[PDB]
């Protein structure tokens, strides 16, 4: 007569409240897998995410534990809702797993910026990117790792982000996704709040281009993509950088760049009637305005807010909603534990 009941999810077992029913994988981050499930006692289906012994080491312990301290002050429709939190083991010794169970939602991004979308779907999908990273921004939380696999939507075209970023090692095969960082992020140079500008413009772009903009195999490939298409960085932008960073941005082959109209050119938007001709015109001003390389002239979360592609959804109720170290692997553990008992 136990709370709990185990199943099997491919090689791992999810050991969950029986009010948590018919779970079934839908997905795997760095965290493992997480099951859609249907809950008895809200009736509703949820998300499960099972964290296996988290405190583990520094990288794991840390996200999981600002995972769960955040998720419990943050509340805002553009992130992600957490509902009930638990771990089948009854003490801190026998303590292995949590499991997040959070609301649910339809897709993932990945599979909506490989749709065709019209002007109105892809504006408010950006407009709700912008309001959640705004929620963040506005509780001193900087995100730094804005990627479309972790942005989920609904059929309704309502949008949250998974996850609160962060930007080390961990011996696994799971490779991580860098194509989205600012190129403060990549050349480590010290960032503000648009740094998470450059990921919202990189991912519009790949809803645009259906290509990942900035592919490569590690940052020097990925600086050579950069470069490539929006050209080399001016003078005032190379002096911001560490010193042994600058010798190498300065001595890369250089760029022109190309133009706007010709990296996204109008073959790629909806333009057959007047309003959409428009909205494209719209839509490749504010890109040329997030895809800046130097952040000190890169567009701001507000301004962009304000921007006529994005304005027309604009509403003070989202936009201005009220806001909200190292250890040890026992430490953690402890940590975690705590916070997970509340
Ligand atoms: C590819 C999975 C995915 O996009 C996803 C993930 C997800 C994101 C990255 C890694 C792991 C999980 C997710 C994670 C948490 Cl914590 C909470 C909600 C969701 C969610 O709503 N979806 C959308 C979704 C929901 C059901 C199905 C389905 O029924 O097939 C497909 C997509």
């Amino acid at each position: 007569d136990n709370q709990f009941y185990s199943v099997e999810v491919g090689d791992s077992t999810f050991t969950v409240l029986k009010r948590y029913q018919n779970l079934k994988p839908i997905g795997s981050g760095a965290q493992g897998i997480v099951c859609a499930a249907y809950d008895a006692v809200l009736d509703r289906n949820v998300a499960i995410k099972k964290l296996s012994r988290p405190f583990q080491n520094q990288t794991h312990a840390k996200r999981a534990y600002r995972e769960l301290v955040l998720m419990k002050c943050v509340n805002h429709k553009n992130i992600i809702s957490l509902l009930n939190v638990f771990t089948p083991q009854k003490t801190l010794e026998e303590f292995q797993d949590v499991y997040l169970v959070m609301e649910l939602m339809d897709a993932n991004l990945c599979q909506v910026i490989q749709m065709e979308l019209d002007h109105e779907r892809m504006s408010y999908l950006l407009y709700q990117m912008l309001c959640g990273i705004k929620h963040l921004h506005s509780a001193g939380i900087i995100h730094r790792d804005l990627k479309p696999s972790n942005i989920v939507v609904k059929s309704d075209c309502t949008l949250k982000i998974l996850d609160f970023g962060l930007a080390s090692f961990m011996m696994t095969p799971y490779v991580v996704t860098r194509y989205y960082r600012a190129p403060e992020v990549i050349l480590g140079m010290g960032y503000k709040e648009n740094v998470d500008i450059w990921s919202v413009g990189c991912i519009m772009g790949e809803m645009v281009r259906h290509k990942i903009l900035f592919p490569g195999r590690d940052y020097i490939d990925q600086w050579n993509k950069v470069i490539e298409q929006l050209g080399t960085p001016c003078p005032e932008f190379m002096k911001k950088l560490q010193p042994t960073v600058r010798n190498y941005v300065e001595n890369r082959p250089k760029y022109a760049g190309l133009t706007f109209p010709k990296l996204f050119p109008d073959s790629l938007f909806p333009a057959d009637s007047e309003h959409n001709k428009l909205k494209a015109s719209q839509a490749r001003d504010l890109l040329s305005k997030m895809l800046v390389i130097d952040p000190a002239k890169r567009i701001s979360v507000d301004d962009a807010l304000q921007h006529p592609y994005i304005n027309v959804w604009y509403d003070p109720a989202e936009v201005e909603a009220p806001p909200p170290r190292e250890h040890t692997i026992e430490e953690w553990k402890e940590l975690i534990y705590k916070e997970v008992m509340n």
